[PDB]
């Protein structure tokens, strides 16, 4: 009994793991995930940067970051409005870095941006043109999370 | 060995449970669930109130109920068309009650409504502009379920 | 007590099985699955027929198959563009069959189709107005999968 039931439950657990993996594949598919491409998702809610980071972190994802023009357009299409990107110069003013770490390898700054305007701007929002504008991390913009290809 | 295998399997199960909860959170988010707000969702199918109740119950949710103007707008945008709300005045005519219990707090009745028109109207539909109209429970309207925040 | 921990594990696993089933049901509901009806899903990606089959099969579904006009309309609404159907005449030219078996019954061919045009056309796409056109299986069209009622 004991050992047989124990061996069975290991197979029951592996079966459930396979099923959950499949469920995740189906949900990603219905969410628009393209083959071998990272995908972006939003609940269309606007909130401050820290809340977006906490929200995407919970979902085991990260705040959306475009690494090229294609991804930048992908994020733009998903958000439909201004959306925070996972990029900030909070550590050293004027020096933008990915929240995941490192200096920028691609950018699409609007003319004369980033400018740390007025009282200060350490976050970044992709606007309705695909262009970028640094803005207050306290302002509320659309939450867009990113998941791996 | 046995006690160690069992311990290791309990660990795997806990991990699977967390992963499943993550799948549920990502799904709700992708479908528009707002932070700290109830999750409203529909399959766009129209059916009698009894069927709507059975359907949401089977999903472990309940027929959508607007507790305030914010929730009412939320349900309105998810439904798109006329949809049943989890409210009826089946016990005492004129006394609308939530299917989950309690007297109606918030309401958004249309002019000249509720009117218990014709042979009687004990159910409620959110219609145009998000206003409410009492209607026959046997009539077919969109099924919108709600899940907790 | 080993036996008590084992019985609890059995209860934990069964609880997970029920919860995963609920997650699958809720996701299908959110994706538009109507009661007693099969449902269709797409990620809007365009690809050759063999890729669509492979992808749908992996999700334990199949390339969408319109068995009647209601389903055809449903597939048309989900796809939004030209999409492959789970129907081909690869086995015997001129004789269309479902990928899962059986000779084609209901059909919605555009005038003068199918025509096995040029070097040949053994696949089928639902196009404009929801009508059908036989096309090369090597061409890339929208991937739409169907799942059981
Ligand atoms: O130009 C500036 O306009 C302000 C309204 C604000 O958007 C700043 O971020 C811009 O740099
Ligand atoms: O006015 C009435 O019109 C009927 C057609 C029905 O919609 C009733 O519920 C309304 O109160
Ligand atoms: O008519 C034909 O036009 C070709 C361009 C191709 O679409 C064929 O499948 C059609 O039968
Ligand atoms: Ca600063
Ligand atoms: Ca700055
Ligand atoms: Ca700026
Ligand atoms: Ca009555
Ligand atoms: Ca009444
Ligand atoms: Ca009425
Ligand atoms: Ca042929
Ligand atoms: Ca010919
Ligand atoms: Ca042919
Ligand atoms: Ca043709
Ligand atoms: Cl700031
Ligand atoms: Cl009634
Ligand atoms: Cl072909």
């Amino acid at each position: 009994a004991i050992e047989v039931k124990l061996a069975n439950m290991e197979a029951e657990i592996n079966t459930l793991k396979s099923k959950l993996e499949l469920t995740n594949k189906l949900h990603a598919f219905s969410m628009g995930k393209k083959s071998g491409k990272k995908f972006f998702v939003t609940n269309h809610e606007r909130m401050p940067f820290s809340k977006v980071k906490a929200l995407c972190s919970e979902l085991r994802g990260t705040v959306a970051i475009p690494r090229n023009a294609e991804e930048n357009k992908a994020i733009q299409e998903v958000a439909k409005t201004s959306a925070f990107l996972g990029i900030t110069d909070e550590v050293t003013e004027g020096q933008f870095m990915y929240v995941t770490g490192g200096r920028l390898t691609y950018s699409n700054w609007k003319k004369d941006e980033p400018n740390d305007h007025g009282s200060g701007e350490d976050c970044v929002t992709i606007v309705d043109n695909g262009l970028w504008n640094d803005i207050s991390c306290q302002a509320s913009h659309t939450a867009v999370c990113e998941f791996p290809a």
